């Protein structure tokens, strides 16, 4: 690979701050050589600087943790990707032809209940932040809507799919998702900054605060740091750090977390758009210099995450800006992958 471009990374972060991120930071693990940059503040009220060791909410990177647990269950003979969801969770879904594989690749047609919750950004956050949902509560909210397409037929990203994933994990193992994440992933990879504390609202240890951008342009930011994330759970509630998500995605892509057969299933790409695919709880992004990278994005209120690795896991990058509902920042932060993998023009 090209050398990572730290001057480019620096410019990305500075641009994100100019667009409304209080803080922005990035870590690259380039085959044993670290790159780390940060600009701005973890807490905008106190002025404390952001750093690459600050913990944060990784959002839908959680779907890749959930997918690794499910694929290990496939390896163990406890789950068949082409069985119907209702085989394991009887009566859950209106159509017994919706399969596990379809849920994990967002081809199930299940409506995303968070489109209702977050039609208005700050009121929707204030509505859910202190609520505790069961898995079933969220499935019922989705099923109030019709499915959006026939089983398997269309890619439509939906958090409901990884709510189903959490239910599957808990039913087939008899354990909570926290216990499964801990035993299967956090402990074996020594992810000392990685937690699943749902429904606790506290972020353990030193962390970036999150700042939700309101829908009104120029409006004051809302501190969104402490919330249950119960609206997402196995679709979005993990806490981690840049070092730990680099460790995780490198371990995944280098073949340490499941059999070769299940990793190949995880990387069967469904088209998202002309530069992106979705596997099983895994994204592919195609970068301008002809390199594809693999991992996941996250958005929860106040936190935008990118965490991606090369195909062989030897280079991994995690970037965080502590705002959300700010597409300028979101688009800018994607450029960290360009600078880190494609290098200098
Ligand atoms: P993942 O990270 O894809 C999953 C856990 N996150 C989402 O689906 C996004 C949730 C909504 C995020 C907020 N947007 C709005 O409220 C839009 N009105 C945001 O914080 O940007």
């Amino acid at each position: 690979l090209p050398a990572p471009d730290d001057t480019g990374l620096q410019a990305v972060l500075h641009t994100a701050l100019s667009q409304g991120a209080p803080g922005a930071m990035v870590r690259v693990d380039d085959n044993g050589t670290i790159h780390q940059l940060s600009e701005g503040v973890a807490d905008r009220a106190t002025g404390r600087a952001i750093t690459t060791t600050d913990r944060f909410r990784v959002g839908s990177v959680t779907k890749s943790f959930s997918a690794v647990v499910l694929l290990q269950l496939v390896d163990e003979g406890k789950l068949d990707l082409d069985a119907s969801v209702n085989t394991y969770l009887p009566g859950l879904l209106p159509d017994d032809r919706i399969t596990v594989r379809q849920v994990m690749s967002h081809r199930s047609g299940l409506y995303d209940y968070t489109n209702d919750m977050f039609a208005q950004t700050v009121p929707g956050f204030e509505s859910v932040r202190n609520k505790v949902f069961s898995y079933q509560d969220l499935i019922t909210l989705s099923l109030k809507h019709g499915v959006t397409n026939a089983p398997g037929a269309a890619y439509s990203y939906s958090n409901t799919n990884f709510v189903v994933a959490g239910m599957l994990i808990e039913k087939l193992t008899g354990h909570s998702v926290a216990t499964e994440y801990q035993n299967r992933i956090f402990t074996p990879l020594n992810l000392t900054d990685t937690f699943y504390v749902h429904p606790d609202t506290v972020i353990p240890g030193t962390h970036a605060n999150g700042y939700l951008t309101p829908d009104e342009a120029g409006g004051a930011l809302v501190d969104s740091t402490e919330q249950t994330v119960s609206w997402a759970q196995s679709a979005g509630a993990v806490i981690s750090s840049t070092q730990d998500l680099d460790t995780f995605f490198s371990a995944l892509m280098s073949g340490q977390l499941m059999s070769a057969a299940q990793l190949a299933q995880m990387q069967q790409w469904t088209t998202v758009n002309s530069t992106q695919g979705y596997g099983l709880g895994l994204r592919r992004r195609d970068l301008s210099c002809g390199i594809s990278v693999y991992g996941h994005t996250g958005t929860v209120q106040g936190y935008y995450t990118y965490a991606f690795a090369s195909k062989d896991g030897k280079r991994s990058v995690t970037a965080l800006a502590n705002t959300s509902n700010n597409v300028n920042v979101l688009n800018t932060m994607a450029r960290t992958l360009e600078s880190a993998f494609c290098g200098k023009p």
